[PDB]
DNA sequence: GAACATGAGAGCTTAGTACGTCT
DNA sequence: GACGTACTAAGCTCTCATGTTCT
């Protein structure tokens, strides 16, 4: 509601959001837009989400919004909370003979002639939006309208990460991160039938070009984040190990 | 040489459009 | 409005290719 709206969730939830296909992502943020982040949820609480509002907010033709809503709804239905793994120690305790379920969604339905979707969260997810207001750094806040406009898995993830690291509330913010921790943050990876990781742009200069730049481009182009740059932070002999990202944000 | 920065693009998937339709 | 259809732009992942520097 309105265009300077903010959504807020526990840091522990970032990875789950990053995993979501763009459409589900979209419906998820809309749902959060509807939430007073500081209070509990009525538990038996239903969220109508309207393609109309999506469209207006994401600057997308309504036709698409209808599609994306319906589809995002399906996908969200399937989606689970991605927890790893001592972070699961937290959750278990927080939430306390019955079982642990990691679905984001308890119930969901599009209304085919009616231009909207309805939705109900599971108790599990609740602690990730009902959120005793300190300590400030347990949380990520972002701008709903930026979140919605992004249209790239990498773009979004980067935007979130940056936001996650937006502590100062004044001019120049920055952070250090390792290439792989980044790739993990961006979901620039896969697996397959063997267990372990498989990174997506194995040789950096190609990664930098096909992911980091394109990404940085679009953020600058579609968001409040005014400047974003990054530099090699530490040696690594010849190879590249850690980047320092800097960024300023428009308070407008 | 082993690491980077660049770029054109192949081949294939997804995000987006215009536009007709019908109370 | 709330689509469905039919098409285009844009996005993804990896590969050839031309060149530069590191330390």
């Amino acid at each position: 509601v309105n265009k300077k709206t903010k959504i807020r969730h526990r840091n522990e939830l970032n990875h789950t959001l990053a995993q979501l296909p763009l459409p589900a992502k979209r419906v998820m943020y809309m749902a959060l837009a509807l939430i007073d982040s500081k209070e509990p949820l009525e538990r038996g609480r239903v969220f109508k989400i309207r393609a109309e509002d999506l469209a207006a907010l994401a600057k997308i033709t309504p036709s698409l919004a209808y599609r994306q809503l319906k589809e995002g709804g399906k996908l969200l239905g399937a989606s689970k909370i991605s927890l790893r793994g001592d972070d699961i120690i937290a959750l278990a305790k927080e939430l306390n003979s019955e079982e642990l379920d990691l679905n984001i969604i308890e119930w969901i339905a599009y209304s085919p002639d009616e231009g909207y979707l309805s939705l109900k969260f599971t108790r599990t997810i609740e602690p990730y939006i009902s959120s005793l207001i300190g300590k400030k750094n347990k949380f990520t806040t972002q701008l709903l309208t930026a979140s919605l406009r992004l249209s790239s898995q990498y773009s979004s993830s980067l935007y979130q990460l940056i936001r996650k690291h937006y502590s100062n509330f004044k001019k120049k913010n920055y952070f250090i991160i390792s290439v792989d921790e980044l790739k993990e943050e961006l979901i620039a990876y896969t697996f397959d039938k063997d267990g372990n990781i498989e990174y997506k742009y194995p040789d950096f200069p190609i990664f930098k070009r096909d992911v980091l730049n394109k990404a940085i481009a679009e953020i600058k182009k579609k968001t409040e984040i005014s400047f974003v740059g990054f530099t090699v932070h530490e040696k690594e002999g010849r190879k590249i190990s850690k980047l320092k990202f800097e960024f300023v944000v428009d308070e407008d």
